[PDB]
């Protein structure tokens, strides 16, 4: 399975399938009207939790009956298999989505039908964006539990297909951009406007020159500098702080933020 | 204006402004129900063109009315400039949109409320797309008529930052990657059901070294190398094409793909192949 391609999960299937008699009647009896927008703490996560397996085999069956087009991963990930003429027996798909159970709901039943199809695959889990202060850590996460995977997918010499398709804006344009430092070969996209798959211009990326050297800097002196000591090494913090790379924590300090730090931890290197 | 906002227009403004009774009226009246979905030929844009200044005061008077949030654009841009602490006077917001009417109509609206403000601004208009062979054609106008702008914003000294909220996920997604290629320093985005924008991770790139070697190349060759050609050169041709940066033009040869064209003149300038 030399060919993996990465997809969110979003509940597009959740929606879609609600146009099935025996699926809306199961889902309006457990009172999961909305099971599509569930925030990610709303109570009624716990019946899909409590229903998991049946809800699993209703919407199983759904999919087998009315076919890919139900879910916009299904659909983008098939045809552009079918595009790149991608054999089942070379393909691992890699699924990823919150960890939520609607959303856990939607991924396992795509998870399963891939592998009824025979295409191996696997769905990791990330956290809930669902404020300003968790987007920090959803990030982090995304990193941590993706982007980290992409990397080490090029080192046992996979190409890496990343489907845009799917996923809200924000974790899609971080996955294109950090994907494709962590050495993704190449991003696509169906419309659903004119059901085609099209090639994004994805051309390989590394982090500016001069930038990495400025950042792995901080890295060496512990995570913070001075502004004398930034000054003396000719590191324009300045602009690095327009460009959200540091913040001002300290009265005459500048620390590295989080989220560059993860980067660094993921791509150049595993150490401090 | 040092601080520059790149941002797409979509029809969100266009579909918020029908929970107005009277807007919906006026709009329902000349028969532009689903003025916010019209395909770039519909003969319903003439209807907007025909009376453009009626629905532009309409929608400008209705934004005055129930405020900024009927238009994602406006939404995440004042959001945006108030967390930034961006002054009125170091401001410039670029907007770009499709050239279709319903689209114009939506960009001229948000380009006068913002001037109303005191934020001068401006609205470049692009291809549609509107098919796989429109995407390409699309793509390449972006370029032409967004990156190489910022491109020129950037030459200028200005801070160029990317509004992402707006616009369809592919065509954003590119204007992010090129864009941040092209030298911006920020991109945000507002998350509908938050108050305040966030940072996406936007940090510096280029294109990596070693490609860009290797794609300058083709260059002086003409475009296109035999395969024995690109091995003595140390050319992985066919990582190239797996990469979607070459196409294989007969039997043993490789041509440079047209997009990787556009986006070697960010770096040799736009106009490279005709010097």
């Amino acid at each position: 399975m030399n060919k993996v391609h990465v997809s969110a999960v979003g509940t597009s299937l959740l929606k879609n399938s609600l146009s099935a008699d025996n699926v809306k009647k199961e889902v309006e009896d457990l009172g999961l009207k909305d099971w599509d927008r569930l925030k990610f703490d709303d109570d009624r996560q716990n019946k899909i939790r409590d229903n998991f397996t049946t809800l699993k085999d209703l919407l199983l069956n759904f999919l087998k009956s009315k076919g890919k087009e139900a879910s916009a991963e299904l659909d983008s990930l098939l045809s552009a298999i079918e595009k790149l003429q991608h054999k089942k027996e070379e393909l691992y798909v890699f699924l990823y989505t919150t960890n939520t159970w609607n959303s856990k709901l939607a991924g396992e039943v795509i998870k399963n039908y891939l592998e009824e199809e025979g295409i191996k695959s696997e769905l990791a889990t990330v956290k809930s964006i669902s404020s300003e202060e968790t987007f920090h850590e959803g990030i982090e996460d995304l990193f941590d539990k993706v982007i980290y995977k992409i990397l080490k997918f090029k080192e046992e010499g996979k190409e890496v297909y990343i489907n845009a398709t799917a996923g809200l804006k924000p974790e899609t344009t971080f996955l294109t951009l950090a994907g494709l430092l962590a050495g993704a070969d190449l991003v696509y996209y169906k419309y659903q406007e004119f059901n085609d798959v099209v090639f994004l211009p994805s051309p390989p990326i590394t982090i500016s020159p001069r930038y990495l050297e400025w950042l792995i800097e901080f890295a060496n002196y512990g995570y913070t500098l001075s502004e004398k000591k930034a000054e003396e090494l000719g590191i324009p913090v300045r602009l690095l702080e327009v460009r959200n790379l540091v913040e001002r924590k300290g009265e005459d300090a500048y620390r590295l933020k989080d989220w560059v730090r993860k980067m660094l931890g993921i791509y150049l290197g595993s150490e401090f």
